[PDB]
């Protein structure tokens, strides 16, 4: 059920989602930009480990299209793109390793959410 806090929580859900996305974070977050194109990457097991793909530029059309309904929402999308990440990649590869940094710009900043 829709709250009066919503839409202040969806515009802090945006501006975590801009900084995200800003020239500040680009150098660990240029992975997550666009969907995994596995097919070019020569990933072909990709879609068979990864049931539900997620990345930047989809939770972008979501918000601008008013898909989330609410701050969990984004945030579980947000948390989908990054546990694929670590699901499908080994764990000392440098994909890894910018997740994990971006991944902690996003905790961090979602933590801070007025309530
Ligand atoms: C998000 C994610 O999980 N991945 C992903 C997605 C998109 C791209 C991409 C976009 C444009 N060029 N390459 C690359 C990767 C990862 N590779 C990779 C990443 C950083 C340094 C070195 C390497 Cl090898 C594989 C993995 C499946």
């Amino acid at each position: 059920g829709s709250h009066m806090q919503d839409p202040e929580q969806l515009k802090h859900c945006n501006g975590i989602l801009k900084e995200l996305l800003s020239k500040k974070h680009a150098a660990y977050a240029w992975p997550f930009y666009k969907p995994v194109d596995a097919s070019a990457l020569g990933l072909h097991d990709y879609h068979d480990i990864i049931k539900h793909p997620m990345d930047l530029s989809t939770v972008k059309r979501k918000m601008e299209n008013r898909d989330y309904r609410d701050a969990q929402e984004f945030a579980a999308d947000v948390r989908l793109m990054f546990s694929n990440c670590y699901k499908y990649n080994p764990p000392d590869h440098d994909v890894v390793a910018m997740a994990r940094k971006l991944q902690d710009v996003f905790e961090f900043r979602y933590a801070k959410m007025p309530d």
